[PDB]
């Protein structure tokens, strides 16, 4: 398992434009096109994304590019943050893992919000990091998928994605 199969099975894949968990214009593997209401700037934003005229669907291998870039650009995200680097670079592989996946969903800034939480987990206090994680508005609105990443922080193994 690693984190580019761990995120397919918590996004899924999906060819046409559709609403994520909080209503928004998605498409892929979990990349948001917009935050606004329109269809017409989602079909926008997707199409100056992959470079064509899409007409609201793309291909397997296009969503796998804007899987990587987006993977990528999480990472990225979190080395520039002063809040998220030096949480990452004293976790295990495992446990980075499961912050990308955080950062994947909901981005840096949200993440970086998680003050408490962070700091537990730079110190190692598995058990009590999961509690506080789940004190939020995050697992409070996709728990299953929280759950997964929360025992992912708390065993530093993934057996919460073995099965699925
Ligand atoms: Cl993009
Ligand atoms: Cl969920």
């Amino acid at each position: 398992m690693n984190i580019f199969e761990a995120l397919r099975i918590d996004e899924g894949l999906r060819l046409k434009i559709y609403k994520d968990t909080e209503g928004y214009y998605t498409i892929g593997i979990g990349h948001l096109l917009t935050k606004s209401p329109s269809l017409n700037a989602a079909k926008s934003e997707l199409d100056k994304a992959i470079g064509r005229n899409t007409n609201g669907v793309i291909t397997k291998d296009e969503a796998e590019k804007l899987f990587n870039q987006d993977v990528d650009a999480a990472v990225r995200g979190i080395l520039r943050n002063a809040k998220l680097k030096p949480v990452y670079d004293s976790l295990d592989a495992v446990r980075r893992a499961a912050l990308i996946n955080m950062v994947f969903q909901m981005g840096e800034t949200g993440v970086a919000g998680f003050t408490n939480s962070l700091r537990m987990l730079q110190q190692k206090r598995w058990d009590e990091a999961a509690v506080n994680l789940a004190k939020s508005r995050w697992y409070n609105q996709t728990p299953n998928r929280a759950k997964r990443v929360i025992t992912t922080f708390r065993t530093g193994t993934w057996d919460a994605y073995k099965n699925l």
